DNA sequence: CGTTGCGGCAAAGTTATGGGTAAAGTCACACGTAGTCACCATAATGAAATAAGATCACTACTGGGCAGTACCAGACTCGAACTGATG
C-alpha cells in the first residue's frame, strides 16, 4: 500500500536467545554512534539579524553509557 | 398489659470529587518545511505629439520729398571819369 519506508514500523524486532556479543557495547569506547540532524530552531545572525535558516548538530554517542561524547 | 405500626436519632452505607503515586502506554528520533504564482496601483521615463508660434514670400494701398527752376529787387564794391587845392 505505501511502501517500504512506511512498513517499516511494522517490523519483526530481533530478540536475543542466545548472549552474542552485546548490542550496546560491553565497555565505553568500544560501540560509538555517529549520526547527523538539523535541529528545529531558526537562528539568526550575530551581526546583521537576518534569518540564517536552521542549522545542524552532529552527535557522536557513546553506545554503552548512551553518553554524548 | 401486650402487641403492632409509626416516627425520631445517629451511625453506616453509597456516590462523588479533587489529590498523590507507581506503572502501563504513547509516540518521535529516524535530512528536511517554507515556497511560488497572481494581483492591480503608482512612479517614471522615453517617445509621440502638440498647438501655437515664427518666418518667408507675394499683393495691394497709400503717404509723400528732392534736384532743379525762377524772379524781384536791395546793397556793397569799384572802373572810369570829373573836378578842386597845391607846391
Ligand atoms: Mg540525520
Ligand atoms: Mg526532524
Amino acid at each position: 500500500r505505501q511502501g517500504r519506508r512506511a512498513a517499516y514500523q511494522h517490523e519483526s524486532f530481533y530478540w536475543e536467545l542466545a548472549i552474542t556479543t552485546p548490542r550496546h557495547g560491553d565497555r565505553p569506547f568500544e560501540i560509538g554512534h555517529i549520526a547527523h540532524t538539523e535541529l528545529d530552531v531558526e537562528l539568526v545572525c550575530s551581526d546583521t539579524g537576518r534569518n540564517l535558516g536552521r542549522p545542524w548538530a552532529t552527535f557522536l554517542v557513546d553506545a554503552y553509557s548512551r553518553r554524548l561524547l
